[PDB]
């Protein structure tokens, strides 16, 4: 089982010097490092190929997180920002074909975080959303990407809020490439049961995000590790397991996790690699 | 200690005929029934009274909870708003004393929901609020209600989203009546420790609000109603529970809770009526004594 | 689901007026009464028969409970007291069969409490005792009864400790009428997962007993209830749910259990029928899906 | 706080070449070895000083931990029994000043493991065994040991079982040097709240033994760790912590601890020295601060 933790937890914007990351986690013993897909259509190709020499050097393996805007929202029911939408997934896919990452994962059937002001028509985004999932998967599968649906809690998003949803919004889908993403933190809120959550999602499980109840570092909160490996061995999860947590007030992060109290005590960087270190010590642990 | 229900459990929007649900809580064996504040202010003294005599008829104590408007903000840096809230409240503590209820509760030190697509002051909603609360405090005060301010989870609310956070706001309104509020579904969220976040609140903590991690009827999710009940006896908590439950999808009940599938599960409201009444025989069982 | 509640909660013998507690326990609406074992052999045929007209008149299952004594070791290396030990089950499960009772559990295996001053032998004791068993086994299915073998913690038994090696000795035994019968209470100690533990036993779980950590009735305590209902969903279940609980010192059953403080916190009577109750609507609520 | 593992976790009978283990655990990290009384007696002054000198070398703090025999009791109403016992604590005491070791801990109020085919006489072997242990209390604080009562479950003992009854039994015994100890192990067993039984304990818990359920190395069970870990900064814990895991079938250790089956599953001695490593860092990990 290979174990990652997002760059974010570091930094407080969707984009950094993953190079920089890619090297910490190196020393700190993590086998990933998850990066923000939103600054890469900005990267030349040559920063491409250099981003991929440093993980491989580094003998990091890359995962994706994207939580889409407004304007890449695939269920939208406007036919253009769909459109847009689509071409968006291409380039990005292709890009990660480039990169040698074969996994992206988050609210890719929507967008994040989500305009609540706005009026909901959740039964018109499913279909549009199976819709236009279906077909970026061709993609996907071309790009030797696995497309994978996170379940998020109901202040997140409306369309998949339960992995049993998770599963029913792929299936629907049905493409080899489109798999479902469950989150400790997210399941928290919303399911009866976290190993029920995990066997509900059985074999269509595809990536793994963990994160206390309040999204610290995994290990010294409430959520239950224990019931989480013994059920991930129930499904022979031999998939990746990446620690997203958020600890740190300010900036586009802060704001979109809404971390409104400084949950990481004053915790400076050294402070941050050796919470990071000692959960990833916990999670293979616990986990495996 | 006292169990109740807040009636929004069987309806879509904040409001409703309260008798009704007196009528039909005093038959499943509550010994509260907890309402939506917005109508109250429009109940002549006569159907002020009518109520009051419901409930004191069928043997139910009322209770109220209310999620303020962005008019009614206490901390909005805007006077004018500041200005309609505070009168808004002392009508409406007014009138709980004619209804003669004894408790408010829910975000009352800002607004909800909350609108995230503005920037927010937390610093500067907080001296605000905190000075608006003290001010109607005494009120509240003097209407012989306890003023519960509600811990939140981070996605509706900024200000207080933890029982430490809760305690320091009630410890700065420095008042009485001013009581911190906990509730599972909330603290299922932000806290470290449950029965910690109880044991912080200790003798602050004025009233309590129950459901399942994603707000069922107590009972059989992953809440642990035992912890809870461990952390009761240990504070020797005085006040009441009231299980809040949202199984219903639709309404601005459905939508303001974020309810996007049908968690009853099909339920009619004889199905509701049961679980509920089995939930109040569950939590008058783990809850108490220890 | 069935729901019963073993007798011994209100009484410090193995034995007792078991008509009084059907009574009791109908109005307090369970399903079953688990009675002792111990008393049945000295019941004459009328006995019987009026104990089982009190059940049925009542809308209530009798289940059986036996800690064997060291003179009715089926595993025994004594040919002898092996051979008083069938006899002696024959006779009993003759005896339930008068008594319409399809049910037994506990160490049947073995005897208990055990006597950890004798050296223990457990490769031998288990052989004999799968051999006795398979005996033993042939006369309850001849009598309607299920035979459920009653997997415990270490310091009350060192044959059958975890339900995995219940699962193995009954495979071993290899007769549709043994079971591997879990308690709440013991696997609380011996096992690493609850909800594991019950899906290894699966398909020959025959009998469940419940209680808390330390033998309260279920649902204060810190056994965790919601896993195991989810877990008897998942093996589906559909067996009875007996609660066992032991709050009160004194007598052969508070030496045997040892009960060296007043768990029970001066409950009287009625106030020991209330909590009961309270814990029959919490385990059906729980427990069920 | 200071982590330790007890040296019978790698042995079968209740003695070893210390030396050798205080070497091992000082390589896999730990702070503590925890060895077992019964040899020291056997002692020349010669021995007891490398000993000393052994464990100051690899920077190791010395525990101990005794299962009194029947002869050691000092809740006996034998009073050569009693007599004999205080001889030997006030022996093994002035040893233990010899060799620097400020703690030791076990059933020291009764004797283990306990015959259950006598009589028990709860009461009367109570206070005698109060008296008797404020005697031996003066010889401790002498000796500037820490006298810790192990709480056990009803199938080891029967004069202490909760926390409570620990307590109690220490505030009778009204002596500075004799704490209350806790263990995992037993509170799983016995305890209606973990957390609530240290908080109990309080000031008064001296010692800390930790095991899983079944008594493997802490961390893949069911044992509640963070509950713990957030209850001993409750009370401030100002102990050590030693881990206790029994998963070895096999000679007096297997008999008296009751290992029937290879709960080792196989485990050479690397094996084993891997996975305690392991529950150490899960150790200070999850019961550090909080
Ligand atoms: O769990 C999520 C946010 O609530 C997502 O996984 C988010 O953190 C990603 O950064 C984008 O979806
Ligand atoms: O818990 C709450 C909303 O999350 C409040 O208690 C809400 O349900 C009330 O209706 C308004 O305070
Ligand atoms: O659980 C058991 C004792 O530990 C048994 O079930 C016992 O209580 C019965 O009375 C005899 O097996
Ligand atoms: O936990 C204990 C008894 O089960 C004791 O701590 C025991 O393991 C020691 O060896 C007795 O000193
Ligand atoms: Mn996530
Ligand atoms: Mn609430
Ligand atoms: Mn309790
Ligand atoms: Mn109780
Ligand atoms: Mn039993
Ligand atoms: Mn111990
Ligand atoms: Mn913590
Ligand atoms: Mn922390």
């Amino acid at each position: 089982m290979k174990h990652g933790i997002y760059y974010a937890y570091w930094e407080q914007e969707w984009e950094a010097d993953y190079k920089y990351y890619i090297e910490k986690v190196a020393k700190l013993g993590f086998d990933i490092l998850e990066i923000a897909a939103s600054p890469l259509p900005f990267y030349s190709d040559i920063q491409i190929n250099e981003l991929k020499a440093c993980a491989h050097g580094n003998g990091i393996t890359l995962t994706v997180g994207h939580g889409p805007s407004a304007e890449q929202n695939l269920s939208s029911p406007d036919p253009d920002i769909r459109k847009n939408a689509k071409a968006f997934y291409t380039d990005l896919l292709k890009r990660l074909y480039k990169l040698d990452v074969h996994l992206i994962g988050g609210a890719l059937y929507s967008y994040w975080p989500i305009d609540y002001t706005k009026t909901i028509d959740k039964k018109g985004d499913w279909e549009r959303s199976v819709e236009s999932v279906r077909e970026v998967a061709k993609v996907a599968e071309a790009c030797g990407v696995d497309f994978c649906l996170e379940v998020l809690n109901r202040f997140e998003n409306y369309l998949i809020n339960t992995a049993q949803e998770g599963v029913d919004f792929v299936k629907q889908v049905d493409h080899n490439n489109v798999k479902v993403m469950l989150d400790t933190f997210h399941m928290n809120i919303e399911e009866d049961s976290i190993g029920g959550a995990i066997r509900t999602a059985g074999s269509y499980l595809g990536h793994l995000h963990t994160g206390e109840c309040n999204r610290k570092v995994p290990g010294r909160g409430r959520i239950p590790w224990v019931e989480i490996g013994e059920a991930l061995a129930d499904i022979g999860y031999n998939g990746s397991v990446v620690m997203e947590p958020f600890v740190r007030m300010g900036g586009t992060v802060g704001s979109n996790i809404k971390v409104w109290r400084d949950i990481s005590n004053g915790a400076d960087e050294k402070m941050l690699d050796r919470e990071a270190q000692a959960a990833l010590d916990f999670s293979r642990y616990v986990l495996e």
